[PDB]
Formats: structure tokens, C-alpha cells, sequence
């Protein structure tokens, strides 16, 4: 049996709202259960979903030098694949690796409606409104690393900024947005703001373009005799429709708002 | 040794320059895929040449013959170590050459003379008014044909029988068409190329509506090559930095002739 790393972050998985009269993976509904199930089904393998007990993506410890989330539990041999919303990156490929990917995204800004900020570039030059990220995650990393202008003076700001601006979770993130009275803004990826930006209580927006774009891919150990197929079946799905029928379906847009 | 690089004369990813006579080697071109080729080599640590595939084409394997043609080909038989060029990461190639990740995303997207009342792939399918197409062979083409949307497969069983032919040879031919036909004819083709034309003098053309689909272009080796792993790794050093993001802003749209 095949343990997979995922995340509760929805579209993507989220506790079915019946949970209790139910065992194992038919506990959980989202874009990436329904992901899971077909990876699985066409590369030939059973697979028990399990919930990352960090409830991190994955970073590597500063000092620790460990890596933490679900990148931590492929790299050090407690479970066999992530499927998720995993981003692809640099310090993560140099670790484990990913298939192409099975959905875009980038990075953005959620605002409470009527917050004075359309851009990263407005953000940059002003400190009446806070704003921050998530912890042990690729936006957080992207800052960091950043060379580029505004993106390098927003990192100057977060990092050192008090109180901390940075966040445990999306949906720690996502209520400072809506308590702090304008005077927070989030940074999120695309596909996580507008999911929430169509959805009661309909308070918030995605604001300006996305400040990157990449992808998110499913993710295995190196030397993984699952790889392969993996990224094969990832390729079939999207040349079969099946990537954006799901897309469509999990983000379907029920006119809440 | 110097890395044997296979690609393609695609606008704007690699064209000649036009005192080409008076240059030697990879300096006769420019392009997207020059400047990219340009950063991966200097990331890598490799010196390349620059060679134009023989055939002219991307890679597909014969069905009767099982012989892998283009650029694919040249990696599958062994006479290039690396192709730069916008070729599509698909399941078929994937099973016989390695792919980078993406180092552009791309999708179907519509073509229209500007004036033309269309903004979506379902204003076009609910009408035979303005007629459209695409090339006659190709992804765009089997893509319509597979498709289980109805609005889709409606746009194929239209195409399939209209008379005249909705099909052309080339994107000359559709853009041409585009431009010809007083609004009448919408041409579908991948974003990449709308966005490009649509930056090209008379500047009468058009993108509209979201993408059809989703797809890559990538940075192929042949199978199991020990390049592989380092040209992956520069592509997303490139990507994190802003670099794909410059060059693609570069080739569009800086040196575009419509504003
Ligand atoms: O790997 C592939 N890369 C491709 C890249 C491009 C371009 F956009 F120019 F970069 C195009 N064009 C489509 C529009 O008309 C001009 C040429 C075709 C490609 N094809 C064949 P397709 O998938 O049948 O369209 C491939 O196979
Ligand atoms: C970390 C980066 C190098 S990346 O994210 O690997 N690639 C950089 C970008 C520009 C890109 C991003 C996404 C897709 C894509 C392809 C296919 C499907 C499907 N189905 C969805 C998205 C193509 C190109
Ligand atoms: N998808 C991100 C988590 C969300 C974020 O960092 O904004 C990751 O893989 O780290």
C-alpha cells in the first residue's frame, strides 16, 4: 500500500462534512482525492491518503537543517508520494522530485474590499498596511530569494516587521485579512485566493496580476520506482481533459458572490 | 566537448539575423530560445552549437515505419544532445526523450480580425456565421476531435463538415485567412502564436477568450542523458528569478510593432 503525503487545503482536500460514519480515504473529498484516484488507478497501485502531521508543505530548518512538511516526509522515507498543492521549485527538485505539472498558479494578493492597494509595487512603498505569508512555503521562499526590486524590499519589510506577519496556515492568513479592518494584506497563490474570493462571505479580492508563474506537480522521493509512471499518468490526465474537468468541477462557481 | 544543440526556425524563438552573411556560428541568430539556450549553457557550464533541424519539424513516430522524425528524432537516434526549442512536453515524447519543466505554458486560444463579435470559444460554436478552423494536421485538430465537452465537440462536428474547408496548411494561410475575410473567419491556435501575431503590424488581429487547454514547452534530452538533471535545475533557477519572465516580455512585446 502506497502512503500519501496531502494537506487539508481546499478545493484540494477537505474532511468530508460525514467523516464519522466513514474509514480511511472515503473520509476525504477535494480536487486532489479525486487527483489521487486516478494517478492511482492508472499506474496500477492501493494507496492510504494521510494527512501531513505538521500540516506544512515543506521547508528546510535554517539552523535544524531538517526539512519539515511534506517534503520532509518523502525525504526522510515516511511516505512513498505527496499529491497536493505542491509547488515546484528549485531547493525542493535538488531534494525530491516532481512531475510535470498538473495545474498553473502564481502568486497574489488578497485584500479586504476597499483596501488601498491594487499592485505588489503599492505594498512596497507603504507600512500602514501589513502584509506577510505563509510559513514553510514556496511564497515565503520566493521573497526571500528575490532579487528583483519591490519583491526585494517587501522581504526587507516581512522579515523584519512586528508583530509577525507571517502565518502557521491559509486560513490563518485568510481570517487576518478579514478582522484586521484593511490593515492586512495576504500572500497567496492564484488558485487559493480565487477559490476563496468566490465564496461567502464574499469580503474579500485577488488584487493586480500574479507576481509569478509556475506549477504545482506530484512529488516522490529520489530513486522512487513510482516517478516515472507518475508523471506519465499526470500527462494522460491533461491530454485526456481529465486535469481541467476536475479544475472546473472543484472551483465551480456556485454565484455565492 | 561542445554540446550539439538541435532547433527550429520559429518565430520568434529562432530566426536569422539579418546580416547573418557577415556572422559566423550561433551569433547568425537571435531569439527566444538564443537567449535561453545563451543562460542554460552559462548555468550548466557547457559550450554548444547552435544546429537547425533537418526536417523541420517537432517530433512524432510514424505509424508505419516507427521512425521519430524532427528534433525529437534527433535525440532518439542520437545526433543532438539537446534540443532548445518550443517543443511540447506530451506523453508520447516523454516515453522516449527527458523533459526540463516547462519553460513556457501555452493553450488553444481564438484568432480575430479586430470588429469581430466573438469573445469565447462558445460564441463560436452556437453560430456558422463567422466560419473557423485550424491547421489541418496537428494537437489543435486531435484535440477537438478527442474532446467529451459538448461545446467542443460541437466546434469539431462543425469544422469536420464545413465546406469550404475551415482547415489551412499554415499559420500564414489562417492569418492570412483571418485578415482576408472581413471578420468571417476566426483561426485557433496556440496562444504563444496569438499573442505574437497579435504584436505584428497591421496590428489587425486579435486573442480572445481564456485558453482550451493547458500544455509546456520543455527542454528536451535524450533518455537517461546525464545533462538532464543540470538543465532541469537551470530552468528553474531561470523561472525563480525572472528571467523567463523577461525574455518572453523581451520577444513579445518590447520588440512588438502594435503597442
Ligand atoms: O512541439 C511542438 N511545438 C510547436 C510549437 C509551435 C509554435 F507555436 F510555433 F511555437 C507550433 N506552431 C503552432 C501555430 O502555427 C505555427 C507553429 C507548433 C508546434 N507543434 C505542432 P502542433 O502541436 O500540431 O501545433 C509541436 O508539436
Ligand atoms: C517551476 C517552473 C519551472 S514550472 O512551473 O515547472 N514551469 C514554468 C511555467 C511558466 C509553466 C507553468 C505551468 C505549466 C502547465 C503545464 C501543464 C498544465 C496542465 N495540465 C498546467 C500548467 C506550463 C509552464
Ligand atoms: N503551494 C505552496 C504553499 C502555499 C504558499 O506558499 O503560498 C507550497 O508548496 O509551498
Amino acid at each position: 500500500t502506497v502512503v500519501v503525503t496531502t494537506i487539508l487545503e481546499s478545493p484540494y482536500v477537505m474532511m468530508k462534512k460525514n467523516h464519522e460514519m466513514l474509514e480511511g480515504n472515503e473520509r476525504y473529498e477535494g480536487y486532489c482525492v479525486d487527483l489521487a484516484a486516478e494517478i492511482a488507478k492508472h499506474c496500477g497501485f492501493k494507496y492510504k491518503l494521510t494527512i501531513v502531521g505538521d500540516g506544512k508543505y515543506g521547508a528546510r530548518d535554517a539552523d535544524t537543517k531538517i526539512w519539515n512538511g511534506m517534503v520532509g516526509e518523502l525525504v526522510y522515507g515516511k511516505a512513498d508520494i505527496a499529491i497536493a498543492p505542491l509547488t515546484i521549485t528549485l531547493v525542493r527538485e535538488e531534494v525530491i522530485d516532481f512531475s510535470k505539472p498538473f495545474m498553473s498558479l502564481g502568486i497574489s494578493i488578497m485584500i479586504k474590499k476597499g483596501t488601498p492597494i491594487e499592485s505588489a509595487e503599492d505594498l512596497s512603498k507603504q507600512t500602514e498596511i501589513a502584509y506577510g505569508t505563509l510559513d514553510s512555503g514556496s511564497t515565503k521562499e520566493f521573497f526571500r530569494r528575490s532579487k528583483i526590486a519591490v519583491f526585494d524590499k517587501m522581504w526587507t519589510y516581512m522579515r523584519s516587521a512586528e508583530p509577525s506577519v507571517f502565518v502557521r496556515t491559509t486560513a490563518e492568513g485568510v481570517a487576518r485579512v478579514r478582522k484586521s479592518k484593511g490593515k492586512y494584506a495576504y500572500l497567496l497563490e492564484s488558485t487559493m485566493n480565487e477559490y476563496i474570493e468566490q465564496r461567502k462571505p464574499c469580503d474579500t479580492m485577488k488584487v493586480g496580476g500574479n507576481l509569478d508563474s509556475k506549477g504545482y506537480g506530484i512529488a516522490t522521493p529520489k530513486g522512487s520506482s513510482l516517478g516515472n509512471a507518475v508523471n506519465l499518468a499526470v500527462l494522460k490526465l491533461s491530454e485526456q481533459g481529465l486535469l481541467d474537468k476536475l479544475k472546473n468541477k472543484w472551483w465551480y462557481d456556485k454565484g455565492e458572490c
